[PDB]
């Protein structure tokens, strides 16, 4: 009934309440790149313009209401309704393009990451999603019931110029990004589950031959996985402390394996698979803490939960509101939970935000107490 109504200005300021701290989180930290804050504040910032300026309108426009003061309220709910949509894609599309290619070009990308490259980014971004918003010769005097005029020829492209186009694009990047990233760490993935299989193994063993042979397994594996580089160490010296405490890890494990080698051929069946768990907690208590990720893929994989929600939020509209063009199946029922469904994309950014990154968690509990 109406109870309804606060909830979605509850929810709007969510928006605010959520992307603000975002904005102020990374507007001046020591720990925040320049480069990659920029574009998730200028996303934040369209969010939370649009939470203020556009989305209480949807309600009242929703349930009793229609432009009031002039239909120049009409004007400017429709353009920028499409204008942050337009932008957020297109921006999403930017940082998927950003993480691409940083991944790839490596020194020479970072040579060319000036703050004041990714700034004019952003800007263009503005300005070309204010074309796709701008109708030539089109509109979107007394009350005019606000709707979009539904031309099936500009409604597709705008369509497809807003959504379509630039999540196609990110997820087409994306897509590449999980595959390079899947190769790097192949081989010495083989060589970690080669170690927890042959170690279950061990474990799963009545006779001294069979735990003889899955240590035998395994050092050759502890060997192969030496010569990986683990994935927080990528892009580090040999120098670096934490690449040679991988090195000296497994030096340390491979001489466990040895010893657990000589108390098979020993015979003693119980103290051999017994020293193998030893084996076990070593590698853990050396490797695991290098095996998680190096701190630029966190950055990725969290946008990549992003572009998530953004095709989860905005598709069902979008697909929806492309079939009206045919008009297939019904808009009465679906329409109003895929117009919100959208909408709420803009609140709920920070929220994936913190529920991932490490980072987040206390920038979101220091911006508050200080
Ligand atoms: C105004 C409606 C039709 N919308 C629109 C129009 C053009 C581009 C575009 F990306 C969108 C999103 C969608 C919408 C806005 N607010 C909630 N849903």
């Amino acid at each position: 009934t109406l109870t309804l109504v606060c909830l979605a200005g509850l929810l709007m300021l969510l928006t605010v309440f959520g992307n603000v701290l975002v904005i102020i989180a990374v507007f001046t930290s020591r720990a925040l790149k320049a480069p990659q804050n920029l574009f998730l504040v200028s996303l934040a910032s369209a969010d939370i313009l649009v939470a203020t300026l556009v989305i209480p309108f949807s309600l009242a426009n929703e349930v009793m209401g229609y432009w009031y003061f002039g239909k120049a309220w009409c004007e400017i709910y429709l353009a920028l309704d499409v204008l942050f949509c337009t932008s957020s894609a297109w921006h999403l599309c930017a940082i998927s393009l950003d993480r691409y290619w940083s991944i790839t070009q490596a020194i020479e990308y970072n040579l060319k990451r000036t703050p004041r490259r990714i700034k004019a980014i952003i800007l263009t971004v503005w300005v070309i999603s204010a074309v796709i918003s701008f109708p030539p010769l089109i509109s979107i005097p007394a009350e005019p019931r606000c709707e979009i005029n539904d031309q099936k020829w500009y409604v597709i492209s705008s369509c497809i110029g807003s959504f379509f186009a630039p999540c196609l694009i990110m997820i087409l990047v994306y897509v590449r990004i999980y595959q390079i990233a899947k190769r790097r760490t192949a081989d010495l993935e083989d060589n970690w589950e080669t170690l927890n299989d042959n170690l279950k193994v061990i474990e799963k063993a009545d006779n001294a031959a069979q735990v003889k042979d899955a240590l035998t397994k395994m050092r050759a594996a502890a060997l192969d996985a030496q010569k990986a580089t683990p994935p927080k160490l990528e892009d580090k010296s040999p120098d670096s402390p934490e690449m040679k405490d991988f090195r000296h890890g497994f030096d340390i494990l491979v001489g466990q394996i040895d010893d657990a080698l000589k108390l098979a051929n020993e015979g003693k069946v119980k103290e051999a698979q017994a020293a193998a768990e030893q084996l076990k907690t070593t590698r853990n208590a050396y490797i695991q803490k290098y095996l998680r990720q190096n701190r630029e893929k966190r950055f990725t994989f969290v946008l990549a939960v992003v572009i998530g929600v953004f095709v989860v939020c905005w598709f069902p509209f979008f697909f929806t509101y492309t079939l009206t063009a045919v008009g297939c199946s019904v808009p009465r029922t679906l329409f109003k939970f895929f117009f919100w469904f959208g909408y709420c994309n803009s609140s709920l950014n920070p929220v994936i935000y913190t529920i991932f990154n490490h980072d987040f968690r206390r920038a979101f509990k220091k911006i508050l107490c200080r």
